[PDB]
């Protein structure tokens, strides 16, 4: 079976939930976030463990675990 991570996305008072494969790139993670909240991929800055997530790295590479949270900051592309 495919593995999956349930990740909470936080921005101020707002929170959304997505479900993504560990092997997915951050670009595909942002696409899942866009489906959940409508914020364009180009405008998403994601932060986990104090680090901005890079589009060509995987979710797993940042050691994001099932049920953790990632911070979203709307930013200019």
């Amino acid at each position: 079976l495919d593995m999956s991570l349930n990740i909470h996305i936080k921005s101020g008072q707002d929170k959304w939930e997505v479900n993504v494969a560990p092997e997915s790139t951050v670009l595909q993670f942002k696409e899942a976030i866009n489906k959940a909240n409508g914020i364009p991929v180009a405008n998403q800055r994601l932060i986990y463990s104090g680090k901005i997530l890079k589009d060509d790295q995987t979710v797993e590479s940042y050691h994001i675990q099932d049920g953790h949270s990632v911070h979203l900051v709307k930013s200019q592309p």
